[PDB]
């Protein structure tokens, strides 16, 4: 029993990161500290995908909140804690938390067919040298808008 797609954030420039990998076994649990693209951001948006595909565009949005009020400093200095929880009964929680204010949010995803995962793992094999090159694109990691 496992989250049958990989699971992530969009990072800057579209850019699927992942938190869980598809086959992890459940219940699990995953954090990973992202940051600021952009000097004095005031927030950032969790958006949260499911699927293979390197960019977001190509996976399946889950959800999204908003993480606001962080205080002024260069881009890359925030420290946002992003976790992925998926229960035993497949129930995910994203949380993000900004390490220095403590300021938190929350989002719950229901876990609510076993062709198309087959597919887009497919489709995701086929576009792997296009894909590998549009992570080259971007030298960054784990900044968001």
């Amino acid at each position: 029993d496992v989250a049958p797609l990989s699971l992530g954030i969009e990072t800057a420039g579209g850019v699927m990161t992942n938190l869980i990998d598809r086959n992890t076994r459940i219940p699990t649990k995953a954090c990973k500290t992202f940051t600021t693209y952009a000097d004095n951001q005031p927030g950032v948006s969790i958006q949260v995908y499911e699927g293979e595909r390197a960019m977001t565009r190509d996976n399946h949005r889950l959800g999204t909140f908003e993480l606001s009020g962080i205080p002024p400093a260069p881009r890359g200095v925030p420290q946002i804690e992003v976790t992925f929880n998926i229960d035993a009964n497949g129930i995910l929680n994203v949380s993000a938390e900004d390490k220095s204010t403590g300021k938190s949010n929350r989002i719950t995803i229901q876990n609510e067919t076993q062709s198309d995962i087959d597919r887009m793992v497919h489709e995701a094999k086929q576009f792997e040298k296009e894909d590998g090159e549009q992570r080259e694109r971007v030298q960054a990691r784990n900044q968001l808008e």
